[PDB]
């Protein structure tokens, strides 16, 4: 049976993952106005990943006998001036999610709620994959924004085809 | 291409469908605290249906060249005192969705936006199925809440097995 | 070839079977307003059986070289005050159909129309199955209307599952 | 949920489709007395189509929470003096059904019952296929009733075998 | 070659198993007049099992070179005032069959007819299964005859569905 | 629905078919003592046919809403001095069954119980097959009991093999 | 390799899981005397799960080079006055198993026996599933023990058949 401090943080995380899904949907919509159709598709698909993260928390909470709460989710209209600004926002958002998961893990360990600690390892692992994915996409966007960079990528693509 | 009045209403509907998904998730969670597991599963699954309704609007808006907006979605904590009160809320919520769709259809017809009019016919048909589903579930819940009612259903179940 | 007296009775039976189909359709519609969905489905399906009874008579008449006549079919609006009253009506109606078939069989025998006599044996057999079906459904409805009865059926269902 | 005016018209249509099924059964029976066996089979099969039209209305009404009503269906005995007179009756009947559907669509639009309006679009489409089917069958009957017409159809049949 | 005392008892058992089949048929018929269709089907199917018990004794006797005798089988008309009274009769009847088999086994052992002793082990085993089946059905009928009992079974059924 | 006179006769027939099964079982057992193993197998199998005749009547009676009654079945010990005497008894027994079915058919026709009349046509047809079977077996037995007869059959068997 | 304090606790847990299996067998036997056949079958099957929990600990201990010990397992005769009292005992028993596993995890962490810590994560996860299972079964039993409760479940079952 979940302590109140852990419950509140798990419910905060449910709400955070829900907000991520909506954020990525909104990014997708903006990207389509820039004709960045593949990046839009990526964010659309990834919104569906964030919905799965949400549901898995939601279920764990309910299975423990507490009541999961969705809360308020507010998605700001698209401010972004360029695709790089959007990718920076996405990456920082994923860093903040990782922070939140780490806090949650730390507090489960501190309260000796080992059940929540082991449940959260899935998220710790997933956030490693998320940071890798989003940092890497940002890094490429910055490179591809330069002519020297576009030449590097042309070589890399030649290697992908030739060998 | 989309007029501002229609765009604002379509985006309102996007947000309304998003709120429905979250509302039904929240109902599902509450139902699990009552040990109403099958009803909880129904609402969980239906939250996924509302998400599909949302995405289909979202796409139509983006395909027309406008920018779909998710907005703010606020889900109140579970007030419900019984499963009947929750079913009443779900049914009324579906009526309100139908109202909103009808207002949208009416306004498309009035502006001679025939493209949005025909796109919405899917929703007009879907809301007929939704009202049937939720009214019927509420009616049964009220009947099953009385002893006379539980006797009717016992006969109906005998007919389902016997013939 | 068919005598006028036998033709007029066969055409009466065509019309009677048509009226039965419409009756059972109407009963189905009423049962849906009571939320007796399985009973409604039974009466809907059975309306299709009555249509088959009709068509088989209709074809026999036409094959003999006479002209089958549908006539007027009038279905009274739903009077029924309970599902038991409806089942009583259905059972009495099936008794009347059997009476009508028996009169028809008797008159074919009396006129030595052995062809019509043998054609009707299918109906004599079918009406035995109909009476069994409808009497049995009525009997169960009367039993299930009592608390003692619902306890008997709970045991019978335990036997269906256990052995 | 359904307004009374729409409910009454949908129930009228239920009854009208039921009367069509019976009408076409009766036509089938008459056609058999003329040894027009294929035309009889067509009308028999089409009576089954009219039943499906009926049931679909019936179900929509019941799904909305109202009570569908079958009503009285009266089928006059076969008056018809020729197959052409019968085909004219069938075609006019189908024109009347279309009228009745159009009235129903128009009244749903006027009351802003968009749910009934969209449900009826199936019927609007179906009645276009019905008018095409019956008008075309009538037209061919009139042509075939003339010697010049039979010659046209003999050529058309030669094309069906030789090329198409 | 069978002793006269063993032969007479084996033939008595043949007749007893025959009487059981007829008894269970008669019970089946009565149960149908109470609309206990599943219990009726059980007794009908079980009459077939008793016939198989009869035939297996019948064959053993004939294979040893003696002449199996069916004898007189008298089945009283249905006295039963309730399904529980009928189940009590069925259980007691099975207890009497077991007694009769045990007497038969005991006599074979006493006369050192080891062939008949080993043949009868099948029946000893089968009667354990019969007593389990019939005692269990009686017990459940008594429980289900009460409101507290019907609540226990409702929980048990929930466990059958949930886990 | 069944008249008392028809019910009593149907229940008589139930009992008669039951007695036939037991009679043929008893004949089978006697035949085995004469080493007539194939004839014994025929009677054993045919006892199963008589059980089916019984069950079909039993079911019809119950389906009409009356209570089928098995009654007393008494099987005399085997008197038979030869296989021919047994075959004569079997044939005469089948003649008596046919008589009993005919009386039953005649009574149904007289009371205008057309439902029982048509149900019985199956038995009228089956008894034609039964009389053919048993008369033919008796006739062959009488022929084979003579040396002239065994010579005829030796020729017939030659024709079965040669052509 | 295993410290004596960890070894003694792992062997205690081996013995605890063995006792659980026997407890659930004994509950199964009692439930059969009440004609609660499905609940009996559940406890019987679950005794087999507890045996698997036992064997997995037993194997880990042996793989580390220490000697696993079964010990004494004593199963009291069935005291239970109702199925609810039995389900309460089962649930509390599972809570006590969780407590032991948590103590074991906690002491592995203190001693920096990370190997035993990671091995035990399986049990931490499993005991979450166990508590869910048993608490939920208890909660339903309490609800079904009331007439209002049986009415709720009748509705829930209608939803299982009609929609889900
Ligand atoms: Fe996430
Ligand atoms: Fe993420
Ligand atoms: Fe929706
Ligand atoms: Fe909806
Ligand atoms: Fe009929
Ligand atoms: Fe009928
Ligand atoms: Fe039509
Ligand atoms: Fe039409
Ligand atoms: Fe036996
Ligand atoms: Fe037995
Ligand atoms: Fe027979
Ligand atoms: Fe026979
Ligand atoms: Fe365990
Ligand atoms: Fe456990």
């Amino acid at each position: 049976m979940l302590s109140k401090t852990i419950l509140d943080k798990l419910n905060h995380q449910v709400n955070f993952e829900a907000a991520s899904a909506h954020l990525y949907l909104q990014m997708s919509a903006w990207l389509l106005t820039q004709s960045l159709d593949s990046t839009a598709a990526f964010f659309r698909a990834h919104a569906e990943e964030e919905k799965a993260h949400m549901m898995k928390l939601f279920d764990y909470i309910n299975e423990t006998g507490s009541l999961a709460l969705i809360g308020e989710v507010a998605t700001p209209a698209p401010e972004w001036k360029s695709h790089i600004e959007l990718l920076e926002a996405a990456y920082n958002h994923e860093l903040a999610i990782t922070q939140s998961i780490n806090d949650l893990v730390d507090t489960a360990l501190r309260e000796k709620d080992y059940s929540t600690f082991q449940f959260l390892q899935w998220y710790v692992a997933e956030q490693h994959e998320e940071e890798y994915l989003f940092s890497s996409m940002l890094h490429k966007a910055r490179i591809i924004n330069t002519m020297d960079g576009r030449a590097l990528f042309r070589f890399d693509e030649e290697v992908r085809k030739s060998v």
